[PDB]
C-alpha cells in the first residue's frame, strides 16, 4: 500500500531490490519497493520448476553485506536448489523487516521524469501514483519470459507451461507424453526431472548448448564452520576477481600446450565439475584457435556420454565458440538420453512448423503430447525495462532511445534520463559475474551516490551524453576483442525476434569495472552532471 512521495522508489523485490531497500534505510532515506510478484525472491520466486538450481557455489552466491547472515545461515549442497535459495531470501527478508517497505501484486506501468521539480512520477497497474527523487530499476536481467516464435500456441489442447512462470503447486507429469522446447539451462535442469514421471519425454533442441557436469555434493559442515572463521575475507577475495568467485585464473594460453597437457588439464576440471573450466586457459574467450581445442575436448566428452552414436552426435554443439553462449551445469542430462522413454527431437534438421491441438509438428512429422513445457528463455536485460513506458527529458521513450541497443554510462544510467539507475544491467558486468557480487556493488554504488547527493544538497544526477557514447563505444570495443559478439545468445539479444544484435554486457571483469566505478565516485562522480 504505497506512499505518495519517497526519496527513492525501487522496482523489483529480488536480491537487488531487497538489498537496495535495506541499505537506503540504513542511510536514513525514505524508500519503497514495487513488486509484481506475491512475495520476495525475484528469479527464485518465479522459477519454481522441478530441478531449478544455482550454478554458482552456495558459498559464493549469497549476500556478504551482513556478518550475522554470513555466520547464521547454513548452506547444504555445493549448488543450492531453488527452494533452498528461496528460504535464504525469506530468512534475510525477515531478519531486516523488509516487507514493510514493499508493495506486492503491483506492476509498474510508466515512469516520467518531471524537469520542473527534478523527480519521477511512477504509475502502476493499480493506479498508484508515486513521486520519487530517484528511481532504481531493480527489475532483473532474466525476468520477462519469452515464448518461442511459432504459431498455434493458443491452440494446444493440453497444459502449457513456461519454466520462468512455473505453477505454485507441484505439477504431475505421471504417465504423460511431455514435450520440452529449449535446451538452455532451464530445459537442461527441468528435463531429467520430467523424465522421471512422463510415459514419454520429447526434448525439442534447436542449437545444442555446451553443458559440463555439475558434480553436486553435500557440503561438509566442518568446511562450512572453518569458512565462517574468515568469511568476510573469503568474500573480499571473490570481489577481487573478474568473475566474482574463487575460480582459478589459468595463466597459460590454450595454444602454448601439447594435446597431452591440454587433455590432462581439462580432464581434471571435467572430473571436478562446475564452471571453472571457463578459465582453464587465459585466452579461451579471446582466441578462436584456443577456444576450439577446448570446445573439441568437451564435444568428445559429450559423444561418450550417450550410448547411441547418432543421438550422441545430435547433442554435440556446433557453429559457435565454447562459452560464448552461457555455459550450463548439467545433472544427469546427457545420461537421460540413454533412457527408453526419452526422445531427442533435432529441430535444426527438422524445424518446428507450428504447434497443433495434439502437440508439435516439425517438417518431418507430428508429435502428440499431453503437456508442453517451454524452457524458451527470457527477453533478457532490456525486456523488463521495455515493458514500462519510461520517459526522460524532452519526453524521450527509453524504449526508442535504446531501440538500436542499450546506451548507458557504466550501465548505471543513461544520458537524457536523470535520477534513474539500473541494477546489474546492460553496460555493466551483470551476469558475466557471480550475480550477488555484481548486485552488491551496484547497490552500494547507487545508494552511496544517492546519499552523497543528499549530504551535499543537490537533486539532479545525469550521465553526460559524451561519456555515455564513449562508454558504449568502450563496451563494444572490448567485447569485440573477445569471441562473445560472434554468437547469437540472449547476451546479444538474439532470442527475441527483431531485437538488435548487439552484445550487451561489459566483459572487462567485475574487478576492473568496480575499480573504474570507484574512481568515478572518488572524483565526485566524473561523467555525471549534478545540480
Ligand atoms: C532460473 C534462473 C537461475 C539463475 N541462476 C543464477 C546463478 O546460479 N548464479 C547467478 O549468479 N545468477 C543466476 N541467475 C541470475 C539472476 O538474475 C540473478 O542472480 C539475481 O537473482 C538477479 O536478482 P535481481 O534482484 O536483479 O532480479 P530478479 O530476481 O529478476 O528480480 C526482479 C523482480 O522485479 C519484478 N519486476 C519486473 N518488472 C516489474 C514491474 N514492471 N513492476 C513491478 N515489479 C517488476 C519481477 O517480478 C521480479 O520479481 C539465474 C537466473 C534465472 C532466471
Ligand atoms: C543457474 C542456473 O542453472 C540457471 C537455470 C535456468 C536459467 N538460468 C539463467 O537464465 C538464462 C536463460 O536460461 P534459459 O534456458 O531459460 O534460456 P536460454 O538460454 O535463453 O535458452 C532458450 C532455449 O530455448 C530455445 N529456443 C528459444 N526460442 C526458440 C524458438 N523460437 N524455437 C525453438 N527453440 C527455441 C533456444 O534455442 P537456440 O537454438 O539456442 O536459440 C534455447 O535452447 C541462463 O543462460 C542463465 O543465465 C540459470
Ligand atoms: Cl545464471
Amino acid at each position: 500500500q504505497p506512499p505518495e512521495e519517497v526519496d527513492v522508489l525501487v522496482v523489483g523485490a529480488g536480491f537487488s531490490g531487497l538489498y537496495a531497500l535495506y541499505r537506503l534505510r540504513e542511510l536514513g532515506r525514505s524508500v519503497h519497493v514495487i513488486e509484481t510478484a506475491g512475495d520476495v525472491g525475484g528469479v527464485w520466486y518465479w522459477n519454481r520448476y522441478p530441478g531449478a538450481r544455482c550454478d554458482i557455489e552456495s558459498i559464493e552466491y549469497c549476500y556478504s553485506f551482513s556478518e550475522e547472515v554470513l555466520q547464521e545461515w547454513n548452506w547444504t549442497e555445493r549448488y543450492a536448489s531453488q527452494p533452498e535459495i528461496l528460504r535464504y531470501i525469506n530468512f534475510v527478508a525477515d531478519k531486516f523487516d523488509l516487507r514493510s517497505g514493499i508493495t506486492f501484486h503491483t506492476t509498474v506501468t510508466a515512469a516520467a521524469f518531471d524537469e520542473a521539480t527534478n523527480t519521477w512520477t511512477v504509475d502502476t497497474n493499480h493506479g498508484d501514483r508515486i513521486r520519487a527523487r530517484y528511481l532504481i530499476m531493480a527489475s532483473g536481467q532474466l525476468s520477462v519470459p519469452q515464448l518461442p516464435n511459432f504459431p498455434g500456441l493458443k491452440d494446444f489442447a493440453g497444459n502449457l507451461y513456461h519454466t520462468g512462470n512455473w505453477p505454485h503447486e507441484p505439477v504431475d507429469f505421471s504417465g504423460q507424453r511431455v514435450g520440452v522446447i529449449g535446451t538452455g539451462s532451464s530445459g537442461i535442469q527441468v528435463s531429467p526431472q520430467i523424465a522421471k514421471q512422463a510415459a514419454e519425454l520429447f526434448v525439442f533442441q534447436r542449437t545444442p548448448h555446451f553443458a559440463v557436469p555439475a558434480r553436486n555434493a553435500p557440503l561438509d559442515p566442518e568446511f562450512l564452520a572453518d569458512l565462517k572463521k574468515r568469511y568476510a575475507e573469503f568474500r573480499e577475495e571473490s570481489r577481487n576477481t573478474p568473475g566474482g568467485t574463487h575460480r582459478y585464473q589459468g595463466p597459460k594460453s590454450a595454444l602454448e600446450v601439447s594435446d597431452e597437457e591440454l587433455v590432462e588439464t581439462l580432464e581434471r576440471y571435467w572430473q571436478e565439475g562446475g564452471p571453472d573450466i571457463l578459465a582453464a586457459y587465459r585466452d579461451i574467450l579471446r582466441d578462436r584457435d584456443a577456444n576450439e581445442r577446448v570446445a573439441e575436448f568437451i564435444r568428445n566428452k559429450i559423444r561418450n556420454t550417450v550410448r547411441d552414436p547418432e543421438v550422441a552426435e545430435r547433442l554435440v554443439p556446433k557453429g559457435y565458440p565454447f562459452g560464448t553462449k552461457r555455459l550450463i551445469l548439467e545433472i544427469d542430462y546427457y545420461e537421460m538420453f540413454n533412457r527408453d522413454n526419452v526422445h531427442l527431437v533435432d529441430t535444426l534438421s527438422a524445424p518446428i512448423e507450428t504447434i497443433t491441438p495434439r502437440g508439435v509438428r516439425t517438417s518431418e512429422r507430428e508429435y502428440e503430447l499431453d503437456s508442453l513445457v517451454l524452457a524458451t528463455g527470457f527477453d533478457a536485460l532490456t525486456g523488463a525495462l521495455f515493458k514500462i513506458d519510461i520517459r526522460g527529458v524532452g519526453n524521450v521513450a527509453l524504449k526508442e532511445k535504446w531501440a538500436a541497443g542499450p546506451r548507458t554510462y557504466l550501465g548505471l544510467s543513461t544520458a537524457g534520463f536523470p535520477n534513474l539507475f539500473f541494477i546489474a544491467g546492460p553496460g555493466s558486468p551483470s551476469a558475466l559475474s557471480n550475480m550477488l557480487v555484481s548486485i552488491e556493488q551496484h547497490v552500494e554504488w547507487v545508494t552511496d551516490h544517492i546519499a552523497y547527493m543528499f549530504k551535499n544538497g543537490l537533486t539532479r544526477s545525469e550521465a553526460v551524453l559524451e561519456k555515455e557514447d564513449e562508454w558504449v563505444e568502450h563496451v563494444n570495443e572490448i567485447a569485440d576483442e573477445t569471441l562473445y559478439p560472434m554468437t547469437a545468445s540472449w547476451y546479444t539479444g538474439a532470442n527475441v525476434p527483431g531485437k538488435p544484435r548487439v552484445f550487451m554486457l561489459y566483459v572487462g571483469g567485475f574487478h576492473r569495472y568496480r575499480q573504474i566505478c570507484d574512481e568515478v565516485a572518488a572524483k565526485g562522480y566524473e561523467g555525471f552532471v549534478l545540480t
